[PDB]
């Protein structure tokens, strides 16, 4: 794959951080609600 | 489809899952190793 100029743009990294934060918070949430409640 | 005339590709979603899975595993890892070690 290319470095960060060939086919990379600022409109792509936004997806990383997005799913990163929302991924942990969401995942962790369900993981706890599963059977770790209280 | 995009939010407001944008245009995505299959070479963009790879970033989401990347930081998504790697984010939870990594984050959760440090979060535990922080002071939750057993």
């Amino acid at each position: 794959s290319p470095p960060v100029s060939r086919g990379l743009t600022g409109g792509e990294i936004v997806a990383v951080i997005f799913g990163l934060l929302l991924g942990a918070a969401l995942l962790l949430g369900i993981l706890v609600f599963r059977s770790r409640r209280a």
